[PDB]
RNA sequence: CCUUCUCAAACAUUCUGUUUGGUAGUGAGUGAUACUCUUUGGAGUUAACUUGAAAUUGCUGGCCUUUAGGCGAACAAUGUUCUUAAA
């Protein structure tokens, strides 16, 4: 039926909530080591 | 649980020489000979000696600028501030 082959790349599987979860864990890593940061001036 | 001002000129050629400037210390304790000044209260100097980097309480020196600094610096000057020496 005048087809034309090729190849195709099938969309990646939860993209979007994994680029949620990155930004998320990135935050929680920056504020957790603010903390620590500054709980450390009482030693 | 840091690590100490390790040099600059000017003149002259005798593979170098002369001159000038640059150096603020652990504390405590013995100990004379002498000098200068003095507000006569002690202030600055002058041999030498002891020591685990030792230790049991010296009333408060003076002038200037303040809100601790200068006298070794006057329309001058003061650490708790760097944080991958992190966790």
């Amino acid at each position: 039926l005048n087809s034309n082959p090729e190849i195709l790349l099938r969309k990646r599987r939860n993209a979007d909530r994994t680029r949620i979860e990155r930004q998320e864990l990135a935050k929680k890593k920056r504020e957790e080591q603010i903390k620590k940061k500054r709980s450390n001036k009482n030693k």
